[PDB]
């Protein structure tokens, strides 16, 4: 079974099965699916390795030209000891609408490609026995709803734009649950107070339910508290000698839920962890844990040649983070994609610093469904990764290469603000213009040295300008296929260094991408320099100054 380890690690309960593997596939040209009555299908025509998007090698389909219509199918073996229990079936991403069939009965839908979706099969489910699962996909670009980040609108990659990825893209599974357990839990770490706070949420509550909490440091329990359960309301927990998380110390508390009846009886267990670390900004200033330090970010596409947006191992996701520190990287702008959840696991455990974005890129700019479809993505998006302690950033825009955009800038402002105001934001990457930012980014392709340094200012008649934390969020992306490339990179740094105004850079890009060979490292991730020198150049601002 690829990618069998488990999808959720800063929720994890014990009692789940992994779907991915061998499922049936058809392609469905004319759209007739519904007329042939695909739903109730026990077998398609061909075969597909989940969770492997068809364009891809991995899925064994390689069909990269468009697919505008598609349908799978597997059987679905309900375990017989989830007797009585809520059974959950979760979807990572499918791109771009999905349609969900049990028994050839719609049981779900879900608007997004890049965003996860769970159905709650309770009702419909029994243990035991074996249901008919048939998912229906469509997946239509030029309608200009969809996020599509560097998926190409031409059938060929070109420019800066990739190969496309349809249909399932991430692990498909199920788990199963007290009907009473615990739905989610939100940490905040509050390092100004030495302590956590953790939120839960219950799917239902019943006579004397209570939670416990246990916060660990490796096998020593550094907090414990116990709660009567209530949705919203808050558990504190007091932290002595608070170990704090940053890229060069990595420091992970774990956490234990665990959900009692009124007899005392444990009816659900789920498995956390948590990074003390608090971002904000002052004076100019970037802080981590109320100290500046300095952003030096490579830009990462999540592509991989054998799987596109699906990495083909969980080692290949851990090694994209190993890379990017051995060529002297704190952390990566997630550009243009909605990562896997578990390589903000492998960030939060390596050491590493995250901003998280979107796939706006490939949307009808001057649509209102698209922002509509953006608007809940961003949500799911936020509800899956506001836990991690990697993630210090939202960048949730990028510009394009008719106020409908503006309006999108402002609403996700507000919506990200109400959501989570533990990050700063960036409203808008990709050029000099900010509305409404915690963060300003400018992008400076600029080839000479010399007009390049005078590039390094922000435009404070800007009315958005309100003195910042000034980033150079592009740079660099030079093309190849030595000592001269090494000079020219260098020539940057030293006019970032010498600067004295700058918080931080990314640098474009992290690997070479089919055509576009402006990576540090080749697409399969080989090393294209001497990584010394690469080192030495990338690594010369420190992460904590003087
Ligand atoms: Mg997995
Ligand atoms: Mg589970
Ligand atoms: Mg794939
Ligand atoms: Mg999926
Ligand atoms: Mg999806
Ligand atoms: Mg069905
Ligand atoms: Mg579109
Ligand atoms: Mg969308
Ligand atoms: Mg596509
Ligand atoms: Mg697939
Ligand atoms: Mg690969
Ligand atoms: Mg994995
Ligand atoms: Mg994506
Ligand atoms: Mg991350
Ligand atoms: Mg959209
Ligand atoms: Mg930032
Ligand atoms: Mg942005
Ligand atoms: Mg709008
Ligand atoms: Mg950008
Ligand atoms: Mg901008
Ligand atoms: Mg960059
Ligand atoms: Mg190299
Ligand atoms: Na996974
Ligand atoms: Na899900
Ligand atoms: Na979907
Ligand atoms: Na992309
Ligand atoms: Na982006
Ligand atoms: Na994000
Ligand atoms: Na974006
Ligand atoms: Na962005
Ligand atoms: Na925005």
């Amino acid at each position: 079974i690829p990618r069998p380890e488990y999808p959720r690690p800063q929720f994890e309960r014990t009692t789940w099965v992994n779907l991915n593997g061998t499922w049936t596939y058809e392609f469905d040209l004319d759209d007739s699916g519904k007329k042939r009555n695909l739903p109730t299908a026990k077998e398609l025509s061909k075969t597909i390795t989940v969770p492997f998007c068809p364009e891809s090698k991995l899925s064994g389909v390689n069909h990269t030209d468009f697919i505008k219509k598609m349908w799978y199918q597997r059987s679905l073996p309900i375990p017989a000891d989830w007797s009585n229990k809520k059974i959950l079936l979760h979807f990572g991403a499918v791109d771009y609408l999905a349609e969900i069939y049990i028994d050839g009965r719609l049981v779900g839908f879900h608007n997004g490609g890049s965003s996860p979706f769970v159905i709650d099969i309770s009702r419909i489910a029994k243990p035991g026995n074996s249901h008919n699962l048939v998912v229906s996909v469509s997946d239509d670009a030029k309608s200009g709803r969809q996020a599509c980040g560097k998926q190409s609108p031409e059938k060929n990659s070109f420019a800066c734009f990739y190969t496309r990825v349809t249909g399932i893209w991430q692990t498909v599974w199920m788990e199963a649950l007290s009907p009473c357990g615990l739905k989610s839990a939100n940490t905040y770490p509050d390092i100004d107070n030495n302590q956590l706070i953790i939120t839960p949420e219950f799917y239902q509550i019943s006579n004397d339910q209570t939670l416990e909490v246990t916060i660990y440091d490796s096998q020593k329990k550094v907090a414990q508290v116990t709660s009567k359960c209530a949705n919203g309301s808050n558990l504190i927990l007091p932290i002595k000698n608070i170990k704090l998380w940053s890229p060069e110390t990595p420091h992970l508390y774990d956490i234990s839920y665990c959900v009692k009846d009124a007899k005392g009886q444990i009816i659900d267990e789920v498995k956390s962890y948590v990074g003390m670390r608090k971002v904000h900004i002052a004076n100019g200033k970037f802080y981590l844990n109320n100290e500046p330090y300095f952003q030096r970010l490579v830009m990462n596409q999540g592509y991989y040649p054998d799987g596109i947006w699906t990495a083909p191992t969980d080692e290949a996701l851990k090694n994209d983070i190993l890379l990017s520190k051995e060529a002297g990287f704190n952390g990566a702008r997630l550009h243009q994609k909605f990562f896997e959840e578990r390589f903000h696991y492998w960030a939060d455990k390596l050491g590493f610093i995250t901003w998280g974005e979107s796939p706006n890129w490939g949307m009808n700019p001057d649509d209102e469904v698209a922002s509509r479809n953006l608007l809940s993505e961003w949500i799911e998006i936020l509800e899956r990764d506001r836990n991690h302690p990697s993630i210090i950033t939202w960048a949730p825009l990028t510009v394009p290469l008719s106020g409908t955009f503006a309006r999108l800038v402002f609403d996700l402002q507000k919506l990200t603000k109400a959501i989570d105001p533990s990050r700063p934001f960036n409203d808008l990457t990709g050029s000099g213009f900010h509305f409404l930012t915690d963060i300003w980014s400018i992008s400076t392709y600029e080839p000479d040295a010399t007009r390049f340094a005078l590039s390094l200012k922000p435009d404070k008649n800007q009315a958005a300008y309100a003195n910042q934390p000034f980033i150079i969020g592009e740079f660099g992306g030079i093309v190849w296929e030595e000592d001269a490339l090494f000079e020219r990179i260098e020539k940057l740094i030293n006019a970032i260094q010498s600067s004295g105004i700058i918080s931080g850079f990314c640098y474009t890009q992290f690997s070479d991408i089919e055509q576009e060979k402006n990576g540090i490292y080749t697409y399969d991730r080989q090393p294209k320099f001497e990584m010394e020198r690469i080192r030495s150049i990338f690594e010369k601002i420190p992460s904590r100054p003087i």
